[PDB]
C-alpha cells in the first residue's frame, strides 16, 4: 500500500506541505494542488 507521503516524493511537493495539509492547507500551489488531489485518490489515501 502506498502513502500520501510517498506521493509527495514523486511530485516533489514538500515534506512540510503534506505534513501541514492535515493541519492547515496553505502551502500547496494551485497547480500542484490539483495534481495532488488526483494523486491522493490513486493511493486510495486522501487524508
Amino acid at each position: 500500500a502506498a502513502t500520501m507521503k510517498d506521493v509527495a516524493l514523486k511530485a516533489k511537493v514538500s515534506t512540510a506541505t503534506v505534513s501541514r495539509a492535515l493541519m492547515n492547507p496553505d502551502k500547496v500551489s494551485q497547480a500542484t494542488r490539483n495534481r495532488v488531489e488526483k494523486a491522493a485518490r490513486e493511493v486510495g489515501y486522501l487524508p
